[PDB]
């Protein structure tokens, strides 16, 4: 995670400071994401309990979805039958039935985003991008995160625009090859 964080954190550091917003990345360990970094909002009121080396279901994660998203279906039909016990309804709106996840899931690869709505805890939501490498594959992720008021406010499209840059930048970079690198 140093190399990446390395090449990163500049990046990461500027759309926080763009945004005022959480930002987040991830690394995919198989079965759920890695908060490998993280940075507190600025001028962002809401904060979440993540915390760097914590471990992020993927069917409740925007990052996770971004993953099985990029993966095989098999993935997610082996992922249901697997995870029975740990796919619980959080809230009424997270994704808990393997049809409505495909759903999902094929909209996050077409468009190559995704967002937890409200689907952790009411009130927050949060807004995700891959980092692709050089194959296409998605070893990384990127989300902001913030209250779900805020974000109706805003616009997703309108954060997405920097989060996006932002994770370009970084796949770019790591493709070639801060205070807190």
């Amino acid at each position: 995670s140093l190399n990446i964080i390395h090449i990163a954190a500049p990046h990461l550091e500027a759309l926080n400071i763009a945004t005022g917003e959480t930002i987040n990345f991830s690394s995919r360990e198989d079965d759920h994401a890695i908060l490998i970094y993280k940075l507190e909002p600025t001028t962002g009121m809401l904060r979440t309990r993540a915390y760097i080396g914590q471990h992020m279901p993927l069917y409740c994660s925007a990052m996770g979805k971004i993953y099985m998203a990029f993966g095989h279906p098999d993935y997610v039909k082996s992922y249901w039958e697997s995870h029975q016990h740990e796919i619980q309804p959080l809230t009424r709106n997270t994704i808990t039935e393997l049809p409505a996840m495909f759903d999902e899931l094929a909209h996050i690869r077409e468009s190559g985003a995704a967002m937890d709505r409200e689907e952790n805890e009411l009130g927050v939501s949060c807004i995700a991008v891959p980092v692709f490498d050089i194959h296409g594959r998605v070893p990384y992720a990127v989300s902001i995160s913030l209250s779900t008021s805020r974000l109706k406010q805003v616009g997703e499209k309108n954060l997405l625009k920097p989060l996006r840059e932002t994770a370009q930048a970084i796949s770019n970079e790591l493709g070639f090859t801060a205070i807190t690198g």
